[PDB]
């Protein structure tokens, strides 16, 4: 369960990076 | 560098999925 | 060109993987 | 939980279709 | 070759949508 | 809805073949 | 780079296939 | 079924990494 929580956190951080990357692409 | 950041984000998601896979594998005893 | 489409689609995929991940967590619990 | 997974799979499908469009454009220049 | 890959992704997308519909049906149970 | 899941798994396998052949084309 | 992206998407599809099959085996 | 889900997640992780490398290549020209 602890390792699942960490993985869900890493996924959120990655989605944020992708969001910022798409904004940079469109600007 | 927007493409580089999307790449890095995909790697971070990959790492996270692997950790979830490890957790589910433990649930399987 | 098509690079914008690919980047956009990869974000959708990533978002769908997040939902799948949380859905599995809810089932494991 | 199972419904969330399904919604995630549907979002992955949309993302794949967007990627398909990007490749199709690249294929045509 | 890009057109084939695009078509393949589109085909996987439809299969994922069909799988998704199936999970929602089981969820309703 | 087990029949729809089986059909989707088959659609994925079919799509997975088209990607393999497209990769081969690009490889050549 | 396009080749690598295609290969990765092929791998994702294969993994989603395994996930779907597992969920199916769980419901049954 | 839980093990197969974990294996599928791991395979997805591997595919995500390949996509990132392809994005890094395109970003470098």
């Amino acid at each position: 369960l602890e390792e699942i929580a960490q993985g869900l956190e890493e996924i959120a951080k990655g989605l944020k990076k992708i969001a910022w990357g798409l904004k940079k692409i469109a600007q």
